[PDB]
């Protein structure tokens, strides 16, 4: 009679906060609400009300940009795979680009961006080797027809306040492709690691720095930039913008992201919310669900302590402890077992360890424990 | 209620009659549009998930045979939005190669000057012919040499290459053929009481053109996006370019997309805000009218019409649009058009009319039956003792 939509939503039990596959940042319902709000209806997206007149759209959220990170001006594109490709085919079209040769492995967990670096029109001069990079052989790749310094977050080497000094000393623009999207100090959190935010890559003078919105930021996909407003000038400028730009209901998101940044409710952007999870919380919801599965015949559950890492891909240096409920059925595999949650309504995705199934509280809500109780019960019944 | 500073972006009372509206954000969505959008927003989905494989797929297998169904075409892709996918098409086909294009179809395209920039920016030389306003179907043809890439046609924006024109030079020659539609049109118009000239996606393919693109937000009611259909070998080909990566749509636009084309499949066009607007009844409009203008009676220095118009609520990307509508017409004695304007624009909800000599004018194709009380209650304010 009805079909049913593909895209679905999943139980994410696999531990990992931002997961690709499984969509990247939540949004919250107050961040949700005000992207209904504006989607509903007209609205003032390309409209400049003061003066009556068509206006740009970036001019609604870039002075939260300029003030979250202290830099000169900001931009946002489609995704920060765009930035990239905007940013070299803006300032380095025809010309050189330098960039460290481990730098460019696998950027951001993707093996197609540098590629379209490759399709920028940019020329890469790759210096170094995969583990080696020395600032000597950076500075001797420079040439009259260098243009850009690049510097990529990794998934010895040449530091990023060395890049600002070549930069200063042979007059050519840095960039520092971020990835993470990282506003904030995650120290301010009780969280220990090398993750370096947009404030403090523009405070050691980065010429331009970008990210993603949907890793650490916690908004929605988007091609954050920011940096010295000559380059940001001539990046908004490129017609390629144009084919980058960032639809309504992304920069609707985005707004009230930041928005909530500034009021500080961090506990309001799920992502930092899920990460900040002390992990007393997290036992006390893997002991739950161990309690909630106990009268399911056929299952042998423990609670597990696991150094895991919750940030994906893109960020395999963020390692945080977290609870496990690892289960095994006497009658089904665990690949079977995982296969079937899968296909479940809602699908539950677990990881797989051992020959063992994960369930890891890290990602999964409260108020799902009751569901993925009922789902193992119906699977495991005839 | 609960805000230390007011967000930027806000919604507005359109009361310009215009549809499509670019300035005022294009395509508004359905509820049930947007409480999809939300659900799969509210936590983790399957946007880039294979359930029955448990690995990694790509999000357009989540949409892609709603548009085959719906066009007909082999195969379909979706980026970021239309002005990516010509980039992505040219680039894709036609990097260091010649496209030929009709020197006038490459003016103004969609209403926008950045297009035809882009176009340029793609990697492909661009060999234009005919001249601004006359296209002669021989003069394409005989720019057609060895280093010729696309035939290209755009939307408009009198001689021409027609479309079937296209399909038999890009048969002719062995050369594909590329029609960036840009209005987005899924189904005929004239079977919702509208009679216009405006191809859509399935006719386009069934001529034989071997890739469509337009705009997801447009005539089709969706969240932005830029659809492109066609021969499969060279959809596969668009897909593999990795530029392709740099456009990749997100999932709100992704998912909003998927439940407005399922919206199509059971043909509930009622819930498509755009097609909705665009076939209420003349009656329905003077209905709206009247019951404004009946709100207004009572302000002081206010003379209050009701006019009858033929406006074009398709916006700069589609002129060819013309229907009837009813307007309010208000001129108030001590301010003036400009300055009430003004001041509409500044309220809460701000309120975005049209100008017709020193006259404001409030189309009702636009506006909610729902707000009209709101414009009332701003108009005394703004006029009050």
């Amino acid at each position: 009679s009805l079909m049913k939509p593909n895209i679905k939503r999943v139980i994410n039990a696999t531990g990992v906060v931002i997961n690709t596959n499984l969509g990247r940042a939540p949004l919250s319902k107050d961040v949700i609400n005000f992207i209904s709000e504006i989607a509903n209806g007209y609205s003032n997206l390309e409209y400049n009300l003061e003066e009556g007149k068509r206006g740009s759209r970036i001019a609604h959220i870039e002075k939260y940009l300029n003030e979250l990170t202290g830099a000169e001006s900001s931009f946002v594109v489609n995704n920060n795979a765009g930035a990239v490709f905007l940013v070299l085919n803006t300032l380095a079209e025809g010309k050189e680009v330098i960039i460290s040769r481990g730098e460019l492995v696998e950027i951001g967990g993707s093996f197609r961006i540098p590629d379209i670096m490759k399709k920028s029109g940019a020329i890469l001069r790759e210096v170094g080797y995969y583990n080696k990079t020395k600032v000597s052989r950076y500075e001797g790749a420079i040439n009259q027809n260098t243009a850009l310094l690049m510097k990529v977050h990794k998934s010895e080497e040449v530091k990023l306040e060395d890049l600002v000094k070549l930069g200063h000393k042979y007059g050519i623009p840095t960039y520092y492709d971020a990835g993470s999207g990282l506003l904030i100090n995650l120290k301010e959190f009780g969280i220990s690691v090398d993750e370096p935010n947009f404030r403090d890559c523009i405070s050691l003078g980065i010429d331009l720095v970008s990210g993603s919105g949907d890793k650490l930021l916690g908004g929605p996909q988007a091609g954050i930039i920011v940096g010295k407003k000559n380059l940001i000038e001539k990046i908004k400028k490129n017609p390629i913008a144009r084919a980058l730009r960032i639809d309504k209901l992304t920069l609707s998101g985005l707004e009230m992201t930041l928005k909530l940044y500034f009021e500080k409710r961090y506990e309001d952007i799920p992502v930092i919310r899920m990460l900040t999870q002390d992990e007393k919380a997290l036992r006390q919801k893997a002991k739950r669900l161990e309690k909630l599965l106990k009268d399911i015949p056929g299952l042998k559950i423990s609670v597990i302590k696991d150094k895991a890492k919750p940030g994906g891909g893109s960020l395999p240096e963020l390692e945080l402890p977290t609870y496990c409920v690892a289960i095994r059925h006497d009658r089904l595999s665990s690949q079977e077992l995982s296969r079937r949650l899968r296909l479940a309504e809602p699908p539950i995705v677990c990881r797989i360890r051992e020959d063992q199934l994960l369930f890891d509280m890290r990602t999964v809500f409260h108020e799902d424990l009751k569901t993925i109780k009922k789902t193992l019960q119906e699977l495991l019944s005839i």
